């Protein structure tokens, strides 16, 4: 188990709330070193902020950590407020991030959640009410923008 | 769709060469509309040019296409000079881009190449010598730089 999960999810939610305030998709996250709990980086979806088709919450988080030597990712945990799509799932796998803690998978979920476990990654779903509340609201008020974010 | 394959790879290779000239990783791409052969966008890896951990040739290409309605990707072809990693593979899957034409899978390949087929996509490996030559030259000269790109 990990002692940094509360810290990790609070930060990810903090990013999601910020993104929502800026008028974008309420999905945030952060990357943490499991051994000491240091924050390698944090971020949120930037589709609307930067007119970006690739900056999902998880991707923005990884971009914010900057260029890193492959070994650095090997003992970290990626925290995301929502279960990852196939692209973000791919990012986790490609870099070898061993653990993914998910805020919730009620508002959204792809084959990536199971694929992660099939590829040997540990996935933890906390079922956080805050995350579920803000994401459901966005989906309700701006469904068209939501679908654009998941290619639908 | 196949009729634009020579054009698509030409552009993808031009992007790779340009990126190489810029001192970066020689991997390029472009997304073409299967209907009229129009180029929605083209790009190359920007790791060195912008200190980016997510802008692989494929991701950069999609970013350069700009925000698009989910339906637009459903009938396009993504050309990449090199077989996609799990992240870029995931991007193709999430957006529903039906075809992925690859320059070569000799210098590199991931489980994504096949996963794309399992997920219902069409994969075509042309074995382009221009692509293989410039990529092998890069790996030979700057191996550490290459490994960083694939998180190793
Ligand atoms: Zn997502
Ligand atoms: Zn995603
Ligand atoms: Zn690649
Ligand atoms: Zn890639």
């Amino acid at each position: 188990a990990s002692k940094w999960d509360q810290k990790g999810m609070d930060i990810a939610y903090e990013e999601a709330a910020l993104g929502y305030k800026e008028g974008g998709v309420p999905i945030g996250g952060c990357l943490i070193n499991n051994k000491d709990g240091s924050v390698l980086g944090r971020g949120h979806n930037m589709r609307f902020q930067k007119g970006s088709a690739t900056l999902h919450g998880e991707i923005s988080t990884l971009e914010n950590c900057g260029r890193l030597e492959g070994k650095v990712y090997k003992d970290t945990t990626l925290y995301t407020t929502l279960s990852p799509c196939d692209m973000c799932t791919g990012a986790i796998i490609m870099y070898g991030i061993p653990r993914c803690v998910v805020g919730e998978n009620v508002n959204f979920k792809s084959k990536g959640e199971k694929y992660l476990q099939t590829r040997g990654h540990e996935v933890v779903v906390v079922d956080d009410e805050r995350c579920k509340k803000i994401m459901k609201q966005f989906i309700d008020e701006r469904p068209q923008d939501w679908f654009e974010d998941i290619g639908e």
